[PDB]
């Protein structure tokens, strides 16, 4: 780990040793104590259910984290959800990389068919049997092989078949097709993942696993029967789990958490971030203006994270509230006047998932120090 | 200049110069130079014929490219950051006279801001605390360098400043008698208002903020510390600033990208500021990867290209379609006539174009079909 060339407080936010006091702000600190906790739990649960987990890089887009899932957490994979993403994930050297998307762009075809020269095994989503042909072409060209996924459209109305003659029409053309075998099925409920009511997400995956049991008959009656039935979510993936249609989750958000996942209630009606998952995830923050007697202004606001999933909060005391930012500031009430300029808070994120693509490293802290400084791997790799 | 032998299209770089607009890689951020020139020339020409100082505003497109264009061409005098890292980032690239238009307060951050003069730089920050005088003038005491102090009046938006003429002359004193410090006026700067539909509604914002200002300086002064410069006002203000008799400094940043959430406030003639007073300058460039459904098509940039802290992104130069919906990766567009296909590109108007810029590392420049620039976000994630 060489760090030479960085500048702490100027494009990296602290170097492993520093104490966590000396960490520059606003940034993302890890929990690693609680993400290692996170990693165990959730692999243990998918052994506990014969369930294969191929850990979402989409989430952290960490070469490292990723690692961290596959030897703690028994991984067997990572998702992507962009090509470029992929790329950056193989070059760390991952070794089986779903691509949970699909590619149509000739550019983004071609660099997608030449990533398994990297050594990793490379299966890609389909909803047009159109886009067959041209993954068989760049295949062929770069002497490569492709797996394919169909995408069942279960009901987050984004990409996707919704008929299970569609389903068979692709996976036939991919098993036709020269360099590209059909390997499954991917149907991820992505939709129904942040409803409060257990019951309601439950309902909504029931529905989900017939419609995906009908593709399933429809393929093994065309002698396709797919390989893999992967999906799942932090939110769903109990489900999957219990379903005996699925085998395999792609679960992402429960290793970091945030406050949209975290409101969720479980089957007793907790929120899952008061028992099934920990917050590991957290920007740190300090106080830089408190001119007003019970208004406390942070370095945080929105450039640092995201509000599309609403605000942060503060981590582990409810004696102040973030209410409000702009791109540089955070406001904080502070209605006792507790908070005194270059205090330090955490902050829980909204969506983790936004919050780290707009971040170049993770800070993980352990026992008040800083252990590990990891590169956000695929930061803003969309193409 | 630019060394883009560490990247490679379609993997951390979206194109090249020279390359054709059909073959950017998306999504990405592109810039129509003729628009975004126009917009440089148009605000630099309003703020000369109201003797104002435009300083641009670098944290809306954090690019030292941008920034030299908006001095070259809109005569700006300098650039306005929002942190230190982002002021330094700045300095490097050869900007020459900086104000960090924010209060600094953490010592290694104060430390860090005590050297950028050693960059060539002109470097002012702002105070609303008198007791980070005395950290401000130890640091530039102790690496032998000068710093200006403006003063941050709360003039309405409630975010950082003072908000008694007690508290202005107090810290401009402090300033005044600290070593290495020089007072050098006053930050006004009337964020809350600047997305108010109405034209009058910003009016009436503006000439409360402003008689605050005036009872500032007045009071100023009366002590012998007439401010230098009275510096604030946005793209949503700056014919009021420009026309106060008080301000002597603008600190515009969007006018010259535009977004949809500026870009529907009214001008005083009930039109919206995007059809007439500033051009789209700043698209997302985005291509459709999949019309399963025939009535949708879903584009590949979702909300990790963009924000949508100020709503959702639209679709621009056409009326048959309609960015509906985005998760992490994916746009969801209406396409009620079915005329979208696989890889066709479309050009967005970003909801809110700072943290948009914000999360990308290129912006590319086109003109007559060609991609004549790819400039670096040169501050891009710098919050520190
Ligand atoms: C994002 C994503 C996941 C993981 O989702 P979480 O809700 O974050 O656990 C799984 N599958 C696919 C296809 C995804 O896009
Ligand atoms: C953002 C900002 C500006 C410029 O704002 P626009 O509304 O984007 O033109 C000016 N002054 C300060 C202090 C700012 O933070
Ligand atoms: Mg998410
Ligand atoms: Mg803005």
């Amino acid at each position: 780990t060489d760090f030479s060339g960085y500048e702490v407080g100027y494009d990296i936010p602290a170097l492993p040793g520093m104490d966590e006091s000396e960490i520059q702000t606003p940034c993302l600190i890890l929990d690693l104590d609680a993400l290692e906790r996170n990693i165990r739990k959730m692999g243990d649960y998918a052994k506990a259910h014969g369930m294969r987990h191929r850990s979402h890089g989409k989430m952290h887009k960490s070469v490292d984290v990723q690692k961290l899932q596959e030897s703690l957490g028994g991984s067997v994979g990572v998702c992507c959800q962009k090509v470029s993403e992929a790329e950056a994930f193989a070059r760390g050297g991952i070794k089986d990389v779903l691509v949970t998307n699909e590619v149509r762009e000739p550019a983004k075809i071609d660099r997608l068919a030449r990533l398994p020269k990297t050594g990793a095994t490379v299966t890609v989503c389909v909803d047009d049997v159109q886009n067959i042909a041209d993954l068989s072409a760049a295949a062929q060209k770069h002497g490569t092989e492709l797996g394919i996924f169909v995408e069942i459209d279960c009901g987050a109305g984004r990409c996707g078949v919704t008929t299970k003659e569609a389903v068979v029409e692709i996976a036939k053309a991919a098993a036709a097709a020269p360099n590209l075998t059909f390997k499954g099925i991917q149907a991820y409920q992505g939709a129904m993942q942040h409803m409060d009511s257990f019951e309601d997400r439950k309902a909504k995956l029931d529905a989900a696993i017939a419609q995906v049991k009908e593709a399933v008959d429809a393929l093994e009656a065309e002698g396709l029967a797919p390989e893999f039935v992967s999906g799942g979510g932090t939110g769903s993936y109990y489900f999957e789990s219990n379903s005996g249609i699925y085998n395999e989750l792609q679960c992402g958000s429960y290793a970091f958490m945030d406050a949209d996942y975290g409101r969720i209630h479980d089957a007793e009606g907790k929120r899952i971030d008061q028992g099934e998952w920990e917050n590991a995830l957290f920007i740190l923050t300090s106080v830089m203006s408190h001119a007003k007697p019970h208004l406390a202004v942070v370095d945080a606001g929105l450039k640092a994270q995201s509000v599309d999933s609403g605000l942060p909060f503060v981590y582990g005391r409810d004696d102040v509230k973030y209410i409000k930012c702009s791109d540089e500031h955070g406001v904080v009430e502070d209605k006792d006047g507790v908070l005194k300029v270059n205090d330090k808070l955490r902050l829980v994120p909204g969506h983790c998932d936004p919050t780290c693509n707009v971040h170049d490293w993770y800070v993980g802290v352990r026992n008040g120090k800083v252990e590990t400084v990891w590169p956000v791997s695929a930061r803003g790799k969309g193409y």
